[PDB]
């Protein structure tokens, strides 16, 4: 009848069923109180429960690891693989983890808006909204690409629409025959008459290369971002016209065959 | 016969002996439960058996390392390789629960639904249903592709019946010879007559550029997203049957022969 | 001469005397009943002296730590460079591992069986049997591959022969001189007059696109998986007779060659 | 109605309880001297109290996990999960750490600086600056590019406007039949009578290569950084006016036909 | 002059000394055990004295900390680094060690055999032995490849000569104005003169294509797999005789030249 | 009024005051010397900010958490938390470390020095410094690139003046009806006209192949690496003027057209 | 006057104060021995000076900590960071130990030896010797590559001269009017007739396929490995001179006109 090991013994398990009775009542009521939190706003039934029951779960793990701890049976090959099974679901998580905290810093520091019209790794349209994890933009097309902020944040994010200024680049190619300083004064013309073309930019009309059947020149042009396209159908346009009217020709590939038998 | 320390030892090896026959009964009891719930639904022989032999040889390894420890041998060794081979087990699961997690995300948000004609990084089908490790579309082709989800998470996911109205893209090309002016009031016509092209969206008629044998005109109309493969068909056979009307004419593939000798 | 702290040290290298002893016995019973488990049914001679022979060491490897703990000499070195070397041989079987995880999963959620016509990353054959580690295929060309099952399960899964109604498309080219209306009505009179071609299905005759030498018309047509090569080659011999027999001409590459000199 | 043992209880309670209430008004120090100083400078609501939610329930677990050490429930689980949290933000947070200490490198050892013209993995244009996450660029077409520090200090990073001098290459094709010595002398008048390429530097004239269809002579000529472009157009022009007029001949694709019936 | 604390220290002191001592002599026994076994079979000097000279410095050092720990210096942070140390050559080792597991599996499971002609990630050849780290094979053109058996497990492993019959297809193109019927009968009965052909396999002679130039016929025959190669090339001569012979021809590139002016 | 456990409470409070304080001035002492030494050398000051903000900042949470323990409140928590921060600023300077280490690498062993011709990785200029993060070279177009050490240790490095003698490699084609031994004997005699060919090494003069065109003679000659150009520019020069003067004639694409109708 | 307790405190300061000594001490004499052994041999002075200030720090960070520890001031955070910082390091030099693993791993097996050509991942030429880090070989053109050990370790080693006999390949492309016994006959003739072609190896000479132009005969004829490119070329030799010689044409690009209008 030993009065004060016998003491500390009953001492231990008291204090270790208190635990695990405490745990479990401090399980319920986190539990409880997270049901609540999900009722309170919008959430998926099957997503809600497994998550509830994944916070149960670990409570109850956690409050019986350290009731057998406070009784005296070791338990670090639990806690070490607890830590292991922690680690997997770490690795599991680390893609939506990062596709996170890409959305977080696309929103801070702001690379593209939405309404802006952008080129994210090949793929270009309209952004529609930035989300937590992915972004949503519509091509020109009309159809819908939703791509991963972590595929964002990673590799280039051009922005077509971001400088207000942007050029045209025409590749025109003419016959061998036709004469050089008549083709660049046609097509300097033709540029200078454009009123949506900015003249206090840069407007190149040169003699770019000799190619296989013609001699290729190539004319610069600066616009606002919303006149581009529609000047380049303008001037190609009437590039063809005056062209046509002025006798240069548009060579069809060449051929020299030297006939035999 | 010492009475304190000799007591003590007594302690530790009846502790010990109770430590280990507790785990095994509780290893016994946690078997019979888990083989009564495999019972009470569906599941496989062989995995079922496997499943339960390492649960059962975990619970029997983690006593038997407490016993160890409560009767005074160090255990430190056997729980870093169970942390190495719980580590082993975590990288050989990592990617069923990246599988899994992107699985639980695709449900979350629904970036696609059953029944909806995707893109998934290059394959696109209707989708059929979305599993929690891989979800499985039909093609139009007819054959059923079974995509594992984090594939899916990872990279764009194109949607293309998420927007009601899409647009077609057709590039005639014609001779150099054609009139400008005819070709497009031809065209024209053939888009205004057409009762499914969208007439509130843009209805782009212009020369795209100038080829190596022919001049490629651009027509880009929007349509309903049902109907845009039978308006494609039925523009391009209409835009033949009026351009051979009209006398304008597609040209072969070009060529100017020097004859030489 | 004390009488309680030599005896703790007497105490301390006795047990470290008997823990040896103990580990020793227990890893020549150990290794006694792998070795009879291994006899008792299929192994291969050098792996299975390797196994034990790692097992025995590593056993040994422990109770000699353990036994030094016992006397008093610090392992926590011992122990680190265990655990590295267990991180090394974990991250050495992480792709075994990863195999078999994919394993056990295409038998639990069967993506495909054994006989089915599958395409696993760009190999396609009949499948033949499916390994824990590997699965092994047979093509049409008669070849056996084999398939580790993590890419497997990473990648797509085409599935042939899992939709029983599969289709065909056909692209023919015929000269632009040739009739819409009369291409149409006899590849529509082929198509009717097969039997193995469902007609509850979707039935394509249209004309798909404006090649550089011929027009293309496109023929989509249904079929049971079992026949789909035979309704191929048959429509298509069919084809080419009543082509032929009609006047309508597949036109050879066509060219325009504008002669000078 | 014990004195030693139940004090130290008593004292330990005592001290847990402090240990709580004073974790709790340092977590309320600490959160609003935080939300003063994001108050004190610009910052987005969100983040700013995603960012003082996260850090108050990060010393709310200590504090709490600290008050059960204080009471005598083991914690060691508690803080391997919490271990295994931190690692996986750690990973997430992987990229963008990557990323600022990219361009804390970029800063210090300055490759590019702004307005610089360069090349950063495939993508060229002036640089405009160069922030923490990522770099910005206009084109020369005009389109803005982001470019993450890491994806930059990965890979080489060509600096056109480093080097004061730069060379051109010409390639220029001429019949077999024109005269070597002539092309050369021609090319090489050619080349002296141009101011703007420096003298002092190799100005190569070679036949480079006998082509399919021409011989290819190489003319490579430097010059400084801001006037190569304008150099390589006048040359060009001035080597096609002076070979017009001196009568050799850029050839077209040649063809050797051997008639047969 | 104290009798209890004082002869603490000694036999602190006294114990670290016998604890350096042994550590010493046991390290010199282990090197003297290990070069003897060195000596008893093959090795190289270099690669032995690295092995034992690391071995000898990790006994030392873990014997050094473990006196330093007996004496009351604390060795935490030499442990840590030494755990890292590990980590770093555990990292460098995974390559090779990886390389000898799939070694070990590919001897288990036995893919491929030794004189079994294989192709191994595109590269094919016949097998000569497989070793522990990598496997060496001799190509059809005679050079020899040694492929790691990491790389081996990991990919496709196709397997020529572990099916008994394999197929051959032949590809016949010929003119528009064969007879299909002339063709089909002429094919069927060269395929049936053939003795190495099995006949109780399909013989597909079938109408494959439409092509450019030519109709593309398609003949596939199975055979034993070492008369593969010698069928294919009587086959395809007598192909040629007998098309030859009947009049059959084999097309030229056809072009249609639209000869203008 | 207790004299021994309320005057270890005092000693220990005690202690942890003089612990923080002296922690404090530490601080203050290690961020003065650090500043005192960046202020002797060149630094940047926003660089240097940060990292002495750093640096003190961790020696307070250092002696905070140290002041704590000796209170008695556990801070195993904030060592996990600090450990994962550790780790993640480790994988983030992990690419940065790397190329520190290549560095030295490259420093040490020497693969290729300043004013040394090379190629990293497909790009080759002349070699201008090496230092410890990358080093920058200069092209022969003469722009600058900047190449990271890590990306140079991986992957080949191609030196092409490190060997005296290099190997030029001409292919010439001379038409079907040049006589073979003709054809040999006069690219023997150029190559044997030329001073700056080795003698003393291989001079290969060979028919290659027979192309669709043309049959491909191959001349493989050894010259020191300063005059390899300029040797491959006159024996090419020499080869046409030689080939012409002879009648040897290099063929144009050669091609058979079969006329009908 | 405490006796025992202030007792106690005095000799643990007086043990911090001869541990911080003797580490002092020590590590000023292992920092002169390492400079001692350096000086015995070759070294680089920045990277000596680099290593030994590196050991330096480490070991009075060492000696620092365990002061502390024994003056009671916790040091787990120091030694949590120092773990990290040990991680990082080892990750940076992750690359260089590879490379040396995989040199001593080919040192040991020998895949290839010095003067043996190879190709080690599409890179061919002759070894010239193998280093710890990586090894140096030289092309057929005279460059010199450097090739670091794991990227040969990892994918193939083709070694052209480990087996002494290799076979060629000619394909022989001959007119559809040629007469398949009379070139079989000349071809076999042909390789008769040399000497260094090896005649109880497979000598094949049989028609492979039927091409566009010309119909392909395939030649293959073992060698020793020294006279492999001279059999080549003097069988392609007299290949194209018995050719000529018996009136069999090699065939130009054929082409079928069908001419119009
Ligand atoms: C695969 C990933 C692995 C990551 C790393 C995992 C490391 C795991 C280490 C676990 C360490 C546990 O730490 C230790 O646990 C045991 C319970 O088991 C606790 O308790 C133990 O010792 C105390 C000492 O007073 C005894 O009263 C108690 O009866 C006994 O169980 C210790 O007080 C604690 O120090
Ligand atoms: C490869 C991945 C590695 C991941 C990291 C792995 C780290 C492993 C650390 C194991 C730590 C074990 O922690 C320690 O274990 C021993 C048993 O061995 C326990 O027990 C030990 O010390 C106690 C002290 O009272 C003694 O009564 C007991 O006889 C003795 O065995 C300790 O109370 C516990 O603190
Ligand atoms: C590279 C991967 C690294 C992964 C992580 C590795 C961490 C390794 C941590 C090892 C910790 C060992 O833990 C400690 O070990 C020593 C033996 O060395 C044990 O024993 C030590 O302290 C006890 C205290 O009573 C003494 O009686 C004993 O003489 C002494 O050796 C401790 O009771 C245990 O707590
Ligand atoms: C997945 C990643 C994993 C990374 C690695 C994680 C390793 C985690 C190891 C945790 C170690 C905790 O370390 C241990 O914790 C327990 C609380 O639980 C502390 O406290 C414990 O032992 C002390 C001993 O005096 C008791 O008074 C106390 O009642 C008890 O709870 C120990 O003093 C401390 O040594
Ligand atoms: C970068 C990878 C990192 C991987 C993880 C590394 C973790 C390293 C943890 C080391 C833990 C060492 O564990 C601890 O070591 C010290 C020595 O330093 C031992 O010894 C210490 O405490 C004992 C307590 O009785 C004292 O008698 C002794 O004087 C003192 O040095 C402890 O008994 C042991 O518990
Ligand atoms: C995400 C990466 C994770 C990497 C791994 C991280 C592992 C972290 C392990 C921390 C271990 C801390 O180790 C433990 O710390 C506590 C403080 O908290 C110290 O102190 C604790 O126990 C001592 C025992 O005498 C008490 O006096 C003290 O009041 C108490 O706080 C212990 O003496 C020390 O052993």
């Amino acid at each position: 009848a030993n009065q004060a090991l016998l003491l500390s013994y009953a001492v231990n398990i008291v204090a270790a069923l208190a635990i695990i009775i405490v745990g479990l009542i401090i399980a319920r009521m986190i539990s409880n109180a997270v049901n609540r939190l999900m009722i309170s706003r919008k959430i998926d039934a099957t997503v809600a429960d497994f998550l509830s029951a994944l916070v149960r779960y670990g409570i109850i793990a956690f409050t019986l690891i350290a009731a057998l701890g406070r009784v005296g049976v070791q338990t670090a090959s639990v806690i070490a693989v607890l830590g292991a099974a922690g680690l997997a679901v770490g690795l599991a998580l680390q893609g939506s983890l990062s596709n996170l905290a890409a959305g977080v810093l696309l929103v801070m520091f702001r690379p593209f808006r939405a309404g802006e019209y952008v080129d994210l790794g090949g793929v270009a349209g309209t952004v529609l909204s930035v989300q937590i994890f992915s972004t949503t933009m519509r091509t020109a097309d009309g159809k819908i690409i939703v791509i991963p902020n972590g595929k964002i944040i990673a590799g280039n994010i051009i922005n077509f629409s971001r400088e207000p200024v942007r050029r045209n680049e025409f590749i025109i190619g003419v016959a061998y025959d036709s004469d050089i300083d008549q083709v660049k004064q046609i097509l300097t013309n033709i540029i200078q008459s454009e009123d949506r073309i900015l003249k206090d930019r840069e407007m190149t009309v040169r003699l770019n290369e000799l190619g296989a059947s013609s001699i290729n020149f190539v004319v610069r042009v600066w616009s606002n971002s919303g006149d581009l396209q529609n000047v380049y159908w303008d001037v190609l346009e009437r590039i063809k016209r005056e062209f046509d009217a002025a006798g240069i020709s548009f060579p069809y590939p060449q051929m020299d065959v030297n006939f035999k038998r």
